[PDB]
């Protein structure tokens, strides 16, 4: 469990390192990535190619919640969905602000969805053209379906950010996972501000006899 | 009136429906004309004249759908869960849960169809008398079409019966938040402790929606 595995792909990043829990999809992933990477890699990307697949090192079988955004930040993507080491990205700041109001943690310097017990943050498409949101949907299409399908065999709740972004994706996903498709952190009329999806997640988990998420674990001090 | 109508080739011959269902009715008419003959050769619960009476309900004012798999094996009225003389196990076990939730002690019956914001639903719209799921093959496409339409309006889908709905809920082409609970009429008494009804108002209020007043269902 503690040792990562590796497969070769034809183009950058040439090797994909991954946790055992992802084994069932890797052969397909390699096939699909070899099909599109040449086209994809002609653009500067967020994240860089060496970071495309680093989230495949995260275990899945101990996760109960996936928090999913459509693609990486248009700039400064780290390969960890939502992660902003300087805490400048609007999405993670708005998320932090909701969690602050939820948890009573008023003083903090950042927030990270990838250090919370039971939560896997996820970017549906694994790259975009640097500076251009959703620009690589055409390349990731089949890979993105493959990976999300795999994730939702493990998690109990899937929380998707952006109704236009995800209502179709969520609708067409055939899975027993419980879906919540909410407003995106930058929705007009400040709709995300009144959004209580993180609380809803915990209600659904507890209804299903599972432990709630401690969202305060995401804070950086 | 907000009421519309279409004709079909067999009984019930005409369907009157609220405007909110307009987008699915052309397709529904097409499907029903194919299968009506199978549904009419049998004695059915409910009778064909009652198959579609729920299509008279508006959908824009609904925020919860409470869904069972098909009508009662006998005495179906076309209103899901309804028992005019309060003699069906499902609606009696539902009333007892609502009684515990609301604290209403004395009552003579319960009806999910008289509650603001709730649409009670049967996934399949008939069964052969005395046999549950006996018309699933015939309703199949219509059932998918209608439930998908409902879930474009409601914010919570509450399905009763884990075996009945695990697969249907998984394949449902909707992003709606779905709760699949135990069946009220099961022998094993797990519905008695099921918190699904209680949690619906929790979910609605967290989603900035008005709660359901479940006590509206009681008949005195
Ligand atoms: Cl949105
Ligand atoms: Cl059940
Ligand atoms: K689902």
């Amino acid at each position: 469990g503690s040792h990562m595995n590796s497969v070769t792909v034809s183009h950058a990043p040439y090797t994909i390192t991954y946790h055992n829990d992802w084994e069932p999809v890797m052969s397909q992933l390699v096939e699909f990535y070899n099909e599109v990477a040449s086209w994809l890699l002609r653009d500067e990307t967020s994240p860089i190619p060496d970071k495309f697949f680093i989230q495949l090192k995260q275990p899945l079988r101990n996760k109960r919640v996936c928090v999913c955004g459509i693609d990486p930040y248009p700039k400064d993507g780290t390969g960890v969905p939502f992660e902003s080491p300087n805490f400048t990205k609007k999405s993670i700041k708005e998320i932090a602000s909701s969690i602050s109001r939820l948890t009573g943690v008023i003083d903090y310097k950042g927030y990270n969805l990838n250090i919370i017990d039971g939560v896997i943050p996820w970017n549906y498409y694994l790259s975009c053209k640097l500076g251009e949101t959703k620009s690589h949907a055409i390349y990731w299409d089949k890979i993105s379906k493959l990976l999300l399908q795999h994730i939702t065999k493990h998690v109990s709740v899937l929380y998707c950010l952006g109704k236009t972004d995800f209502s179709n994706i969520a609708a067409k996903l055939e899975s027993p996972v419980t879906t919540i498709v909410g407003y995106h952190p930058a929705a007009r009329d400040r709709q995300f501000e009144k959004d209580r999806s993180f609380e809803i997640i915990n209600v659904l988990l507890e209804l299903d006899n599972k432990a709630p998420i401690n969202w305060a674990q995401g804070f950086i001090y």
